[PDB]
């Protein structure tokens, strides 16, 4: 409260993990559903049903410019990413295996790097 605060956890570094992280992501072999975003004009349905699409490539834009205020923010839009795909993607398919493998992956270099 006022005047009143926590000690301070060392933020200064999460910029830099972030972008090593996404980077992991990035160059990881499931990666390919993810490198950019869908394509709306192209596949059908995609634009009503996904409210708010998101894909690596956009993430890594907005991390190169400020757009992340914390790194909560990070793992939310990197969540967005395979809850998006878990949503129009059945589970028994080459793309919804791959959003399982990457969201597993993303949350082990998750709680490694800063829990």
């Amino acid at each position: 409260s006022m005047s009143v605060k926590k000690p301070k956890r060392d933020d200064s570094k999460d910029l830099a993990l972030c972008s090593m992280i996404l980077t992991e992501m990035e160059t990881h072999e499931d990666a390919w559903p993810f490198l950019l975003p869908v394509n709306l004009k192209l596949v059908p349905g995609y634009k009503k049903v996904i409210k708010k699409p998101m894909d690596f490539s956009t993430i890594r834009e907005k991390l190169s410019s400020g757009q992340y205020p914390n790194l909560e923010t990070f793992a939310l839009d990197v969540r967005l990413v395979f809850d998006n795909c878990e949503t129009f993607n059945e589970d028994d398919s080459d793309i919804g295996r791959a959003g399982h493998n990457m969201r597993k992956y993303f949350e082990k270099k998750w709680t490694d790097t800063f829990k």
